[PDB]
DNA sequence: TTTT
DNA sequence: TTTT
DNA sequence: TTTTTTTTTT
DNA sequence: TTTT
DNA sequence: TTTT
DNA sequence: TTTTTTTTTT
């Protein structure tokens, strides 16, 4: 029973890099992901994913990536009144030239 | 340039909640249970709840075969919507399903 | 009871190979070198080779849009055959290949 | 760019532990995955997809696993005159009640 | 060389 | 506000 | 630039 | 609250 | 015996 | 027990 995640977007804003309290980056990016094919009125919509990344992680993309940045980001969906998903990375690759 | 996809494994948490579109389209939500591999502070196993659109036959099928608790496996692509008070859903729109039970 | 996903982003090594079985069907060959997060001894970055079948309209498409070098995304199922002197082939079967040049 | 693989099939063999000079824990399972669907002659065919898992992977899956335990797999498709193509197993699910 |  |  | 379909409510 |  |  | 198809050579 498991739980696997590939996506490759590109960033819609600069990476948002904090630390928790005990000292661990966190970094919350979201991912816009066009699809394959139009939809009736002859457009290309993207679906934009909320992720976040941890410590190390979380910092070189900070470090690497802006808005704009082409990133793939592999993990799992993540669940957590407030009803949030998202896909929590594990790794992340930079394929900016 | 882009890609997305998904694969999951996890237990239906509700019986398959079938649907047509007025223009007749079967369409079903369903959402799925994915316990993790890790354990918690309390030493529990927390599963992730994840949101499952089906359509077409696949979504009549899941809906005849599959009922809260049955075992699935499904892979799909993550899609992201807003309705209206405006509200942001993330879900994963399954291509296929396969019963696991 | 049973499940078998893959999912794979890689470069085609050579184009693909359009061929037609006596009944009609086209199906493709094609083998992808998907690089390594990780490097080696010496530094560098070794890829893997996977070899894939398409079918039908996604094999043709495959055909006609990628070539060797092209980036394509793939997700389908490991499948294992025997033939004749007997060999053993692993094979990662398509369902769908998304272009990413 | 990533390669990603989710099994669950039944070991059709005890699994294969060995350790390499070095000292490290190194098994080879193979994994009867039935496919979904009958075959021409209304047969369930299924794949043997040779696995080969590393350390207290490797380990843990001999210890607790026999021929015909149900088994969850992912990792990657590796590839190693000699063409061989097989999973590199990360993580390992046990599934036998 | 193939498992319930 | 959820499954085994 | 294409696959089977790219389409609803919550 | 959305990117080339 | 392979891709950028 | 079902999806679109479950079908060839290397």
């Amino acid at each position: 029973m498991f739980n696997q995640v590939m996506l490759v977007g590109r960033l819609t804003k600069d990476p948002d890099l904090r630390y928790t309290s005990a000292g661990a980056a966190v970094a919350h990016v979201t991912l816009a992901v066009n699809r394959s094919f139009k939809n009736a009125s002859g457009e290309i919509e993207a679906d934009y994913v909320n992720c976040t990344l941890w410590r190390k992680t979380a910092e070189n993309t900070a470090l690497y990536c802006q808005k704009g940045s082409l990133v793939g980001v592999s993990g799992r969906i993540q669940t957590r009144n407030v009803y949030v998903t998202e896909v929590l990375a594990d790794t992340v690759r930079f394929m900016d030239p």
